[PDB]
């Protein structure tokens, strides 16, 4: 309803948005992932993760480097506010999370960390 959005990652590394707009009277908000298409995960898969955009680089580096079997994130980063599971094709998962978390006039970007991906799989998340 108000408080959610569907968004899909698909097997030629895109997202279908580049922008989320979270009303800021949510209590909470919930990001459903999906995966058209056919590749698995160990070779295309997606996570959704949110964090600042100042912290997007650090968390996208050592998430990266942290393997599929950590889902490409770093293990306890404090910096990912919120993410989903990595999913392959015709898989999904969706994560909840606190709007109190997120600042109005706060820039968040939301991406995903797989290796090659978050530099084509990424956009803005803000308060209206
Ligand atoms: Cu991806």
């Amino acid at each position: 309803a108000e408080c959610s959005v569907d968004i899909q990652g698909n097997d030629q590394m895109q997202f279908n948005t580049n922008a989320i707009t979270v009303d800021k009277s949510c209590k909470q908000f919930t990001v459903n992932l999906s995966h058209p298409g056919n590749l698995p995960k160990n070779v295309m898969g997606h996570n959704w993760v949110l964090s600042t955009a100042a912290d997007m680089q650090g968390v996208v580096t050592d998430g990266m480097a942290s393997g599929l079997d950590k889902d490409y994130l770093k293990p306890d980063d404090s910096r990912v506010i919120a993410h989903t599971k990595l999913i392959g094709s015709g898989e999904k998962d969706s994560v909840t999370f606190d709007v109190s978390k997120l600042k109005e006039g706060e820039q968040y970007m939301f991406f995903c960390t797989p290796p090659g991906h978050s530099a084509l799989m990424k956009g803005t998340l803000t308060l209206k």
